[PDB]
């Protein structure tokens, strides 16, 4: 204001982010993997790979257990949380004998996902390292009240940790776009066909976005009254999404 | 007042309930077979007539849809042509607003009212699970279907099923023996600020069910075989069932 020569004027910070970034071979993110107690989809390797610290939610670790026999000592957590009302005596006794971290968490108010961000979300401050995203395999098949609580635990996430989380599975990704304005980029190329904007705890009364096929103009957004599902990129490459209550971004992963 | 509702129903060998069914574009349950001979009316959204005819191989004609409604941009054209040349009933829905499921229960209250039929409920296999803003569409389609028909509408796929709550008291009989171990009350579209339960291991008493505040999932039942919810807003019902 009070300065002279050129100064921007106008600004107004935007959320630019990249979903599917995770999912690229090369570059060098800098991400969390959390395992469910789901069926693990083959870029699960990849992923344990580049990760900088790896977890598992109860019953997550038989999956991991399950599927990497004859390298296992290469794909040891970091710590297994949660309660152990399904992780297999067994498969509980290996992780632990070869170093895991095993966290018990009692709580019957809060599934193991949550407690299990929670747990993570410690040892990121306490082991004074910072994420640009936390990567959730699984969470979106199976019990239908399980997938709800997927949802419900993304929105809790805001008050247990600063670092965005997405949650993949199939050809599935979901990320709760919190109130503002989201710049996404959707040209990695692994984007699949389909998107979707859904509004799950609130009608989201004011939504404007960009790079749609079927774009919003300061609509509404709300079950019984329109909710974004089966659309589409106009190929730019580019969405952008202005919300005025949380709002769930869904997207279709290629393959 | 209130609606009494026994939600597993269908699924029992025994009973005169009456309903419909509809069969969407997911991989069909074995409780498939027993669902469809007993039903009045059968019907299939675009894709779900793909999964009925490779399930049916063999004996397609023991499993002919009474009519087959979608867009016919995911049904196979040998599986369009089999059923168009069996009398099947092939129901165009080009509305790209309107998901194939949506448009279904259209066409479907439409061939209920114009046959004078009565139905008790309508039952929908699929739509819980593949893509999720497809299980999130599904959930959608049960907000619209208040305004497309009278009749109950319930979705099940695997271990799962869903049913949304109108405003007022309901009374859920949850002891026909189906019943799986877990259930939950989830308020999808807006804040029910006055929720009022019985029969579960954790009961609401004029309390908020919403999204970041509270959710009841992994719930369970207290053993009465009762569970009764009084909520001010679409409250959508989710319970187990049985292996
Ligand atoms: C109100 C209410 N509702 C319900 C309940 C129950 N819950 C919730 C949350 C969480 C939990 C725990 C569980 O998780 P897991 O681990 O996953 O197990 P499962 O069954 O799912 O397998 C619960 C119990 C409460 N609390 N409240
Ligand atoms: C706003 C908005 N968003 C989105 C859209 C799109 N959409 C919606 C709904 C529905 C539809 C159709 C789909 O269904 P399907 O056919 O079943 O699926 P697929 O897979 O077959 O394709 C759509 C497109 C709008 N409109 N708006
Ligand atoms: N059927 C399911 N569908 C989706 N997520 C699930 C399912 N079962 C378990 N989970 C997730 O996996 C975490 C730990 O799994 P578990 O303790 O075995 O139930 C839970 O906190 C859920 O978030
Ligand atoms: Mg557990
Ligand atoms: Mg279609």
């Amino acid at each position: 204001h009070h300065s002279s020569g050129l100064v921007p004027r106008g600004s107004h910070m935007e959320h630019a982010f990249t979903p599917l970034e995770p999912l690229l071979p090369t570059g060098n993110l800098k991400y969390c993997l959390v395992v469910l107690n789901q069926p693990l989809d083959a870029r699960f390797r990849h992923l344990w790979k580049k990760a900088l610290l790896r977890a598992c939610a109860d019953g997550g670790a038989n999956h991991l257990y399950d599927l990497t026999e004859g390298e296992r000592e290469s794909f040891l957590p970091e710590f297994v949380s949660g309660d152990f009302d399904s992780i297999r005596p067994e498969v509980k006794e290996y992780y632990t004998k070869k170093g895991c971290d095993l966290i018990s968490t009692p709580d019957q108010d809060h599934t193991d996902f949550t407690k299990c961000l929670q747990v993570l979300q410690r040892k990121i401050e306490e082991k004074e390292l910072q994420v640009d995203v936390i990567v959730t395999l699984g969470g979106l098949g199976g019990r239908f009240d399980q997938i709800m609580a997927s949802v419900n635990t993304l929105f809790q996430a805001t008050h247990i940790t600063p670092v965005p989380i997405i949650i993949i599975q199939k050809d599935s990704l979901i990320y709760l776009l919190q109130p503002g304005k989201h710049r996404l980029h959707v040209d990695t190329g692994m984007e699949g066909s389909w998107c979707g904007l859904i509004p799950v705890g609130q009608p989201c009364n004011q939504v404007t976005t960009t790079g749609l096929k079927w774009n919003l103009t300061n609509d509404v957004l709300g079950f019984g009254t329109l909710v974004s599902t089966s659309n589409t990129y106009d190929g730019s490459g580019l969405v952008t999404v202005e919300t005025d209550h949380p709002l769930l971004w869904t997207m279709a992963i290629k393959s």
